[PDB]
């Protein structure tokens, strides 16, 4: 069980029903529904780090210091790195251990203002 294929769903898009999707531009965001480039292949790196890489895609989805999700052909541990924080609720969430950068959807910076408090989405992990 080394690596395994899940969607990526969240709680949050109870709001507008909506799946983790990575662009072949590289670029991510929610869908409609569960499309193919929702599928992310969960790699196990080192215990308590994953990788994750889109199989339509076949790019590694990883976080810029700024904190944006973006898929890239090359990988980079310091970016395409999260910690799998379980919690005993059942929910299930990535961060980077490179600099502690949550894991969110972009687009999220809607307001003017630009608060440095954060807090991540919780994600649900869906069978592949």
């Amino acid at each position: 069980g080394q690596v395994r294929q899940r969607y990526l769903y969240t709680d949050d898009a109870q709001q507008t029903e909506a799946h983790l999707e990575i662009r072949e531009d590289g670029t991510v965001g929610g869908a409609a529904d569960q499309s193919p480039e929702s599928l992310l292949q969960l790699k196990a790196l080192k215990p308590g780090v994953i990788q994750i890489l889109g199989v339509k895609t076949s790019r590694f989805l990883c976080q810029r210091p700024d904190g944006a999700l973006y898929g890239s052909l090359h990988f980079d541990p310091e970016a395409c790195s999260f910690r799998e924080l379980l919690l005993e609720d059942g929910y299930n969430v990535y961060q980077s251990e490179a600099h502690g950068l949550p894991l969110h959807l972009p687009g999220n910076k809607s307001p003017h203002r630009d608060p440095a408090p954060r807090g991540p989405a919780r994600f649900l992990p869906l069978p592949g």
